[PDB]
């Protein structure tokens, strides 16, 4: 019953996890200081030359042409790449191993990898390959050439007919995430990407957490992005948070406000002002007088931007769907991803990156004196 798990791609002990373990053993011991131990050198003698050969046969960063950097995050960047052997175009996310360990979070990527690898959903960016080298994790994803929703809003004045459509796709994308047993926690326009047809997919699942059997999570850390974080996730900081998927619906209200107003509803000059605007949302949420927002739109926004106990969506997404804001002549909840998107991108090339702004232009581990094992947390990341 064990040879199933060697073949199983979700298994901790498949062939590509086993190779990871061999490879990281060689990397965490091959130093002059540690080769004064003869056990260690007895191993490096036997294996160092075949481990270097298989390193050449495994997928590596040098198999790709880097065309452009199109995204950045706390621990790395996203590159537009072309696989040279196959000429296929991809988006490749890099995570710095030094910076994930020097900042003591080295476990978020497991859920990101598994969602994109296995969600098999039209609402989730698909992952094709995960591999690593001694400095970086790599995630090879389908390239989303329509750009993200930040870029769309900066380029257009968004009519309600459009916000209607993008809100609905976000709602459906989040509903699919929830049905996998996950709360997103970092829903925002930077995480919402558009494919060649102008339809949405979610991309940055670094904050995702699996729910209880009650549909709740225990968490004592505020997570996500300051403009979009919900009161209950903010309040959970140091305070035994116990909350459900409806935190994601709060971020949908912030998104819809930003689309129709032009600004986030809790903008402040400082992070702590934003945090205190959010805590005081019953009085700080205020629509600009010159904002010609319909009354269905204002109602849906205020129905999302309240406390969780009365938040639209607390009881399920059917009550979101029937909201009159969503009445329209272009799409149904049943077929929206098969209808014409509001902005279909005009693409000049299979590496057209015109919907992404340019981004401009590292530290490494200290040579160890004893066995530290900096590569052990990344064992099992490789995936084909
Ligand atoms: C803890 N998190 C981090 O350190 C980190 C590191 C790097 C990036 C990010 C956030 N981010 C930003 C842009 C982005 C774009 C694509 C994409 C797919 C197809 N096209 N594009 C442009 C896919 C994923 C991301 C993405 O995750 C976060």
């Amino acid at each position: 019953k064990l040879e199933a798990l060697i073949r199983d791609p979700r298994s901790p002990i498949n062939v590509e996890s086993l190779l990871d373990g061999l490879n990281s053993l060689v990397l965490d011991l091959d130093f002059p200081a540690l080769r004064k131990n003869k056990n260690i050198d007895n191993f490096l003698n036997r294996y160092e030359k075949i481990v270097k050969k298989i390193r050449g046969l495994q997928m590596k960063a040098e198999d790709y042409d880097v065309v452009k950097v199109i995204g950045r995050g706390a621990f790395g960047e996203v590159q537009l790449v072309r696989h040279k052997a196959s000429q296929k175009v991809y988006a490749m996310k890099l995570l710095s191993k030094f910076e994930m360990i020097k900042r003591s979070d080295s476990a978020f990527f497991w859920e990101e990898r598994d969602i994109m690898a296995f969600a098999n959903s039209p609402w989730v960016v698909q992952l094709f390959y995960a591999f690593q080298d001694d400095r970086y994790l790599y995630m090879v994803m389908e390239y989303m050439p329509g750009g993200d929703l930040v870029n769309l809003m900066s380029n257009y004045d968004v009519p309600e007919k459009w916000a209607k459509f993008y809100t609905a796709e976000v709602v459906l994308a989040l509903d699919a995430i929830h049905s996998m047993g996950l709360i997103h926690r970092d829903v925002k326009p930077d995480n919402m990407l558009l494919d060649k047809h102008g339809h949405l997919k979610l991309a940055d699942f670094g904050t995702c957490m699996k729910m209880d059997e009650t549909g709740m999570v225990h968490c004592d850390t505020a997570v996500g992005t300051p403009d979009y974080i919900s009161p209950e996730v903010l309040k959970s900081q140091g305070g035994d948070g116990f909350y459900g998927r409806e935190c994601d619906w709060w971020s949908v209200g912030v998104f819809l406000y930003e689309m129709l107003v032009g600004d986030t509803p809790f903008y402040a000059d400082s992070l702590v002002g934003t945090y205190s605007k959010i805590m005081d949302h019953k009085n700080s949420l205020c629509f600009p007088e010159d904002a010609e927002i319909s009354k269905h739109a204002k109602n849906l926004i205020c129905a999302f931007l309240t406390d969780r106990e009365v938040r639209l969506g607390r009881n399920g997404v059917e009550e979101i769907r029937q909201h009159p804001f969503f009445k329209n002549d272009q799409w149904h909840w049943d077929n929206i991803r098969e209808t014409a998107a509001p902005v279909v991108p005009e693409l000049s090339s299979d590496i057209d990156s015109s919907n992404f702004d340019d981004i401009e232009d590292v530290e490494t581990f200290p040579i160890p004196k004893a066995f530290v094992g900096n590569q052990l947390p990344f064992i099992g990341f490789t995936y084909y």
